[PDB]
């Protein structure tokens, strides 16, 4: 932490705030939903401290990374147009990718574009996206869950900025980051109501301090949602321009690992995705898929020693 050197580049026409620590490859670490570059923090200390370069940025919209006012500007494409940037300003021709839930998303997508550039990909929460050329990414999630679908209800511009304004910024974070409840979570209609989380505990888990909780309320109730939320408003536009890509293979190697609980893995088939074949088939270098029993979506936070050593001994076989 304390050693963490942070600063502001600029990348692709934006200023976007980094976080490094240590020399060696690069590991790249892409944070989610609703996070900061902060999450990784565990990581950060650990992978620096056994000869690597941990990098670690605020996503474009996050933090105190520059968050452009337009939806249009928050499409996979924007987003990994500022990676590449700030991969040549690193000086390096490949990294290790490490990436959870909306940033794993977006490290699919720089691993669509350029397998050249990534030599290990560590996913963590949400595999890969298969492109079914026959619906809609947010079509295909409508006409399974609904229109309370959290998915959906993120669509509409400001209404969920409304919603969780009225519940308050640390409600919001507080209420999805001890979420420990599997499936597809649905909302109440017209309202936030209790989101995510229909039992908050009083206390945090262990695994999550006050303060902790204290420097994302410190961040989000500064920048707000929008810009997090626009990555889900683009979802229905990556699949359009994504196109060229359909019934494409990614031949970079992936070490794919979640939370039992986690509502990624427990929704959407992922799970029959994820073990039944299509995954593999999609992913021919995928490798040892690894559940981890009794942990829910933030396993990087939750299982931080774990996810420390999973991540070394994947990238240490290259």
């Amino acid at each position: 932490m304390e050693e963490i050197e942070h600063r502001t580049v600029e990348v692709n026409g934006i200023k976007m705030h980094v976080a490094e620590k240590g020399e060696g490859p690069v590991v790249l670490f892409l944070h989610g939903f609703p996070e900061l570059w902060y999450s990784w923090r565990h990581q950060i200390l650990a992978l620096s401290s056994r000869g690597y370069r941990a990098v670690a940025p605020d996503l474009r919209g996050y933090g105190d990374t520059e968050a452009p006012v337009s939806i249009s500007s928050y499409t996979g494409f924007h987003i990994v147009g500022d990676l590449i940037a700030l991969i040549d300003l690193l000086g390096v021709d490949q990294v290790f990718l490490v990436a959870h839930d909306w940033g794993a998303i977006i490290g699919w997508y720089l691993c669509t574009f350029h397998p050249d550039r990534v030599k290990a990909y560590v996913c963590l929460s949400v595999p890969l996206l298969h492109r079914d050329p026959n619906i809609r990414t947010v079509d295909a999630m409508r006409a399974m869950y609904g229109d309370d679908y959290y998915i959906c209800r993120f669509q509409k511009p400001g209404e969920m900025e409304a919603q969780m304004a009225e519940v308050g910024t640390e409600y919001v974070l507080k209420n999805i980051l001890t979420t420990r409840k599997p499936g597809p979570p649905i909302f109440p209609k017209g309202e936030y109501g209790t989101g995510f989380n229909p039992d908050m505990p009083n206390s945090l888990p262990s695994w999550l301090t006050q303060d902790d909780l204290a420097y994302y309320v410190s961040k989000y109730e500064k920048t707000g949602f929008t810009g997090p939320l626009n990555y889900y408003r683009n979802m229905n536009l990556n699949w359009e321009l994504t196109a060229p890509w359909s019934g494409g293979k990614i031949q970079v190697p992936v070490k794919f690992i979640t939370g039992e609980l986690d509502v990624v893995y427990t929704s959407l088939n992922m799970k029959e995705y994820i073990h039944g074949g299509g995954f593999k088939q999609d992913v021919p270098n995928l490798e040892e898929v690894i559940v981890q029993k009794n942990v829910a979506h933030f396993n990087n936070q939750e299982a931080a020693e774990e996810i420390n050593n999973h991540i070394y001994d994947f990238i240490k076989k290259f």
